[PDB]
């Protein structure tokens, strides 16, 4: 029955961490991580996680199932979070959170509700788009199209082709959206842009799908949500998928959630039990421990505060490396302009390396990236950025 | 977009919890509770569990992502109480094992793997069975079909429909089998049983497909898995979906596995990135925690023992409650015959109430349990057992 089973792909990123952890040389550097490290080049657990660990510890009394939906407070404090303490999506009831395993469960989810309970038959996916989004939806039926975003030359947001290849969508079309950190680019619409982009939305008919992961990692929590929040304003229907995966370093316990928005409460409701469904037919109900500790933080005052002191300080550190790295490549010198990197925000942006340039890189250096050009900032410390940008000059 | 979205039905079972939850007469005893209780009515965390959390709390130094398939330790702790510490599938390294949230995530993940990588299309599941099954397995694109397996009158395993409606499968359908502790009925095959149903199997072309939820609840931990292993020396291939959640009180860390069984490792290889990829469309990684708590209680002796202990004290509760129950309803007298209660093993048995009888046990008792008759037996303490047989008795 599985003798002619194909085999699947060589992971488009995985690869890299299996090659790099194969080099002996340890001047090494991995610049295709996806996933935050410290100075230390560490993926710690934050202290304010592990505060909400020993509580749960401590409190804990059964571990008994959850319910579709995951843990309540959970779910609030998400909407809170997305939408703002005040908004009138909360107040009017016409959002409903579902905890996931992950922002990819939370996609999954999206995609196989849409698919089974909705005549919506394609997607658009901003080209380029975080790799695993293609999959989730086309496994779930959906043709998944892509819209322009990205110009090489100027490494900006190509605000005009993006507008002029959105127009090839119709009206009940999903169009999704990075709410900030857009990866793999760096490069989000401002809010003047994504103002525009909600209006010609309404008017096209779009069903928005928010891919929201890196809330806190651009400016701060409240900004950072501001185009989600500016399309939220405007929309009677949108959905959102958030992690928390990267903001609270819980990437391994898959916590994020998939939030519906209707017109109101009475057919958010009716929406949601089909969302619930869905749910049941994949995992039954989510994981609890990562979503108990993101509320027991969110809910307590001094976790909370502690925790977005640790968000700014991993936030100000890729800040604080991209600045580092444009400057330490005009320290080493060559005919560059890698300003745009400032520019950019978040984890990752494309370097502007060629894919024979990435590999002599990797194998004449031991600096690792992916072929696209991906770097992650993360992954530069102060130590390790000299060397970085010797091995960068020198394939120029 | 969503305004003709049509609502969802009320849970099967749910229903019952948020009913139950409302009746101010507190004599009331919920029979439809689908999880273990001790006799004092709780759903705890086992000692064994909270000693592994306060390890993982003093040990964990990041949540940084699990590979697609979960902790390796976690996989080989898995395969090992499944097929045996000495098995042939283990050496010849024949099984690949992907950490999965709970048994349903493994269920979801086998179904969409075998959709998008076979001709399977029908799969054949017991009747009656544990509900979710169906909407599983459609979600995926399969169709599912059922085979006899219960005798009404007997309360047994009508052992020749079984045989006879499987005659209707084709080769290259897929049989759905639980290991032990049928749900609901608690009737199992007997080995010999088990090893007639193997080689028919085998001749047919049947892909076996085990659902393996409560490992440890009939008889202890490798008795229980004599079926499983009787098919597992029989077939080439086979995929049993094992759950953590009832036997180590892990059910909201959603804890199961998917195990994946081929003739040699080259194509259990080779089908295992397939379901990789199925993994990897869906949640992307699995939740560390309560597999965490899993592979360090297995992996270590006094956590293993007290385990054991802790699923030995479950098990014969269990046992003592139908005991009791049997001879309680015989104290409180009616023409009745519940020894095949007796004789059934796990948490669940059909009463053999009809829906009217259990309406007005629900109604003018205070019992709640499901329509069909099932009765949760950890649901009975020694306490609520005299005032349960009594309603019991005043319906027949
Ligand atoms: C990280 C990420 C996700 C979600 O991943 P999870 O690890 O499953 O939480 C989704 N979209 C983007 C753009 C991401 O960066
Ligand atoms: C509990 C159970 C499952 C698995 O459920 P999870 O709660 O998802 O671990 C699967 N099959 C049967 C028969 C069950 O009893």
């Amino acid at each position: 029955m599985f003798e002619n089973i194909t085999a699947a792909p060589a992971d488009p990123i995985l690869g890299l961490a299996d090659l790099f952890r194969a080099d002996e040389r340890p001047g090494k550097i991995n610049l295709g991580i996806g996933v935050y490290k410290d100075e230390t080049g560490k993926t710690p657990v934050l202290t304010s996680v592990k505060k909400a660990e020993q509580y749960l510890l401590e409190n804990e009394t059964t571990k008994n199932y959850l319910g579709i939906d995951g843990i309540p407070e959970f779910g609030r404090c998400t909407q809170e979070l997305l939408f703002g303490k005040g908004s009138a999506l909360i107040n009017d009831k016409r959002a409903r959170t579902a905890q996931t395993p992950g922002g990819t469960g939370a996609l999954r989810v999206a995609a196989d509700f849409l698919a089974k309970n909705t005549s919506v038959k394609r997607v658009w996916v901003s080209n380029p788009s975080w790799p695993n989004h293609k999959s989730v939806f086309n496994s779930a039926g959906l043709e998944v199209r892509e819209y322009a975003y990205y110009d090489a030359e100027n490494h900006t947001l190509d605000f005009d082709a993006l507008i002029n290849s959105l127009n090839e969508a119709q009206a009940g079309d999903v169009v999704l959206f990075h709410g900030c950190c857009h990866a793999p680019t760096g490069i989000d619409p401002t809010l003047e842009q994504w103002q525009t982009l909600a209006q010609l939305s309404v008017e096209k008919g779009w069903l928005p799908l928010f891919d929201f992961a890196f809330q806190g990692f651009a400016r701060g929590l409240e900004e950072d949500a501001e185009g989600l929040r500016a399309f939220a304003a405007m929309h009677k229907e949108l959905i959102v998928a958030s992690s928390y995966s990267k903001n609270f370093g819980l990437y391994n316990e898959r916590v994020g959630a998939c939030t519906l928005v209707a017109a109101d409460s009475e057919t958010v409701d009716r929406a949601f039990s089909q969302m619930k469904a869905a749910i049941r037919a994949n995992y039954s109900n989510p994981p609890a421990h990562g979503a108990s500790v993101v509320a027991t933080i969110l809910s307590n005052d001094a976790l909370r505060a502690i925790w977005e002191q640790e968000l700014t300080d991993m936030r100000q550190r890729i800040q604080r490396m991209r600045q580092l790295f444009v400057n330490t490549l005009q320290e080493k010198g060559a005919n560059r302009d890698f300003s745009f990197i400032i520019k950019q925000n978040g984890m990752f942006s494309f370097s502007g390396l060629t894919k024979e340039q990435v590999l002599r890189l990797r194998e004449e250096f031991g600096v690792y990236a992916v072929a696209s050009g991906r770097v992650n900032v993360a992954g530069m410390t102060p130590d390790n950025m000299a060397p970085l940008c010797e091995a960068i000059v020198a394939v120029l």
